[PDB]
């Protein structure tokens, strides 16, 4: 919409009030003008036609029950955004600014939240398993890579390429989540899975194996289900990015920390000057290698850590 630039308040799916940026003409609208071509975010009104319609509000105040998803999906993606922009100096998903948009209330009791190829799409959750996807800013910025991959790597959605493409959005939203320091931590989903239970989360990142996923190679799932285990296989990659940020001996190989910006700076490297649509977890461990040679030298204990991870992964 063509209208005024202005800030707004509300509140998210948890109960915290934040501001955000609307546009007016005749009502607010959640088109926030002050990052790329936009960000935008759509009602789709419990159907499953997307997007649905701009959000329109008549009083720039986001206090409703129903208003809670647009606010996070919206200040999120707004988040999002600025990470990749300020740390890795990368202007929106496909590096020239390409406007944003997200869709909340996508059908009934909807258990899930994805990057379609265009958008980003979030269910509300059936109240038990999940609440509004876009109140985990991990899941949020999990999403948005996916759009940057698709833009630079292209990792196919199977196989180990697929498990690549998942534990480098796992890898970023865990990063997203630190950068905005929300109460950080290396699980994902711990904001809006379960509202019942404390402590849980729906994968974790240093302890893959807590619920159920391989922590190392010989522990791959090999059969067909999950596109062939991309969202099971992922740990395997999750566990080492782990190592390598934060340091520790994992069936019996000792891996010293570099931390996580250097983490995210040999990531962002390998995914888009390295890998390609059908990369495997090996041809990741030498992108990872590479990259980091690259940045600090083939001597520096940066190497040195990316490939102790991967060796107590088991990957060569
Ligand atoms: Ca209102
Ligand atoms: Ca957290
Ligand atoms: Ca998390
Ligand atoms: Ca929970
Ligand atoms: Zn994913």
């Amino acid at each position: 919409i063509t209208g005024t630039s202005t800030v707004g308040v509300g509140r998210g799916v948890l109960g915290d009030q934040k501001n955000i940026n609307t546009t007016y003409s005749t009502y607010y609208y959640l088109q926030d003008n002050t990052r790329g071509d936009g960000i935008f975010t759509y009602d789709a009104k419990y159907r499953t036609t997307l997007p649905g319609s701009l959000w329109a509000d008549a009083d720039n105040q986001f206090f409703a029950s129903y208003d809670a998803p647009a606010v996070d999906a919206h200040y999120y993606a707004g988040v999002t955004y600025d990470y990749y922009k300020n740390v890795h100096n990368r202007l929106s998903y496909d590096g020239n600014n390409a406007a944003i948009r997200s869709s909340v209330h996508y059908s009934q009791g909807y258990n899930n939240a994805f990057w379609n190829g265009s958008e980003m799409v979030y269910g509300d959750g059936d109240g038990q398993t999940f609440i509004p996807l876009s109140g985990g800013i991990d899941v949020v910025a999990h999403e948005l890579t996916h759009a940057v991959t698709d833009y630079t790597a292209g990792l196919i959605y199977q196989n180990e390429s697929g498990a690549i493409n998942e534990a480098i959005s796992d890898i970023f939203g865990t990063l997203v989540e630190f950068y905005a320091n929300k109460n950080p931590d290396w699980e994902i989903g711990e904001d809006v899975y379960t509202p019942g239970i404390s402590g849980d989360s729906l994968r974790s990142m240093s302890d893959p194996a807590k619920y159920g996923d391989p922590d190392h190679y010989s522990k791959r799932y090999t059969g067909t289900q999950d596109n062939g285990g991309v969202h099971i296989n992922s740990g395997i990659i999750n566990k080492a990015a782990y190592l390598i940020s934060q340091g520790g001996t994992h069936y019996g190989v000792s891996v010293v920390g570099i931390g996580r910006d250097k983490l995210g700076k040999i990531f962002y490297r390998a995914l888009t000057q390295y890998l390609t649509p059908t990369s495997n977890f090996s041809q990741l461990r030498a992108a990872a290698v590479q990259s980091a040679t690259d940045l600090y030298g083939s001597t520096s204990q940066e190497v040195a850590s990316v490939k102790q991870a991967f060796d107590a992964v088991g990957v060569k």
